[PDB]
């Protein structure tokens, strides 16, 4: 058991939306890490002696990289990089690499040294020595990098995941299973925590509820329906009606799904279309709205309004914004952000490929 604390910061796409900025996404051919998009970052250190940086800890995606020392663009010059040539456990790869991202592609080489994640060691683990990290308004971003902590097949050749290294290494003791805590509050000195070889009890209520992952690469999991039931309508709106296929994803915000059905549903809620692609609400109109509701493993897991709408400042006009949008993808996929893994408690077992959700507390 080790313990890693997660900073919260405002995305580059809040920023953006600020002053009045919108870019539209996608479709995707697949769910894509987004930079514009990430929320919660933590520390680790590569190499020895330790060089710090901080990184977007991440279900959506299994690589790890940083900026190279030789990369002089513009992202990397605004962030800490790593330089091989001052640790003395660097061992070299050399081969390239590319990933798609949705903010543009992440390209460069492939090395390897000493990962250090809290008082954990992770030996010859390779990382991507980024030359390349797509694109607009990523200069102010906290974050250096992401560490990937989704399944192997999903990782680009020549990388091993961190979590899965922790697992040959013997690291975690007899639970190869990680935990996440995230707090959205704005206020509290926590923004959160990523728990690995352990479950942490003070962070949840009732028991866990456990649903099998359906395809391992990212974490993904069968959901039995989506709903939103109130006393003022004729009509439920009932959606996933047949069952439909979801992902937990620590590296984004809002609720994704197919677009009829959240615009159905963004509908329901009394939502407006904005020319940005998210459905305004009114702001004087929240108290009424209904819980949108997720069956996993024949148990409800409700959304208040509360936790679903997403407060914005454009200039003077606070506004308020509901916090499912449609993304379509080939292979449809609900892709659940921290509207969904703030108000749960997510745990992620590698021992027995299942997810836990319990109430967080
Ligand atoms: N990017």
């Amino acid at each position: 058991a080790f313990r890693i604390p997660l900073t919260r910061f405002k995305s580059v796409r809040k920023q953006l939306a600020e002053e009045g900025i919108y870019i539209h996404e996608g479709p995707y051919p697949e769910p894509l890490v987004n930079l514009l998009d990430v929320v919660y970052y933590g520390p680790i250190s590569i190499g020895t002696p330790p060089q710090d940086f901080q990184v977007i800890f991440d279900t959506g995606s299994a690589n790890l990289w940083l900026p190279s020392s030789k990369c002089t663009t513009k992202y990397c010059l605004h962030h800490h990089r790593y330089d091989s040539s001052k640790s003395s456990t660097y061992e070299a790869d050399g081969r390239n690499f590319t990933i798609v991202y949705g903010s543009g592609n992440v390209e460069g080489f492939i090395s390897k040294d000493v990962c250090r994640i809290g008082s954990a060691k992770v030996s010859g683990q390779p990382l991507g020595e980024a030359l390349v990290v797509g694109g607009e308004s990523l200069l102010e971003a906290p974050f250096d990098g992401i560490l990937g902590l989704a399944y192997p097949s999903i990782a680009v050749d020549g990388v091993v995941p961190v979590f899965d290294n922790m697992m040959k290494q013997g690291l975690l003791g007899e639970q190869n299973v990680f935990s996440v805590y995230l707090n959205r509050d704005p206020s509290s000195k926590e923004g959160g925590e990523v728990l690995f070889g352990g479950i942490d009890h003070d962070h949840y209520k009732g028991s866990i509820t456990y649903v099998p992952v359906t395809a391992k690469g990212y974490w993904q999991f069968h959901v039995d329906g989506v709903k939103s039931v109130s006393a003022s309508k004729s009509a439920p709106e009932l959606l996933c009606k047949d069952g439909c296929e979801a992902i937990a994803n620590t590296g984004t915000s809002l609720i994704t799904g197919p677009p009829e059905e959240v615009d159905s549903l963004n509908q329901y809620l009394g939502g407006t279309k904005t020319e940005g692609g998210q459905y305004l609400l009114d702001c004087d109109k929240l108290e009424s709205l209904p819980n949108v509701t997720f069956t996993i493993s024949g148990k409800e897991f409700s959304l208040r309004s509360k936790d679903y709408v997403l407060k914005v400042n454009q200039q003077g006009q606070t506004l308020c914004v509901s916090g499912f949008m449609g993304l379509e993808m080939p292979q449809p996929l609900w892709i659940l952000g921290d509207v969904f893994l703030g108000p749960y408690y997510t745990i992620f077992d590698r021992d027995q490929d299942r997810v836990g959700f319990a109430e967080v507390a």
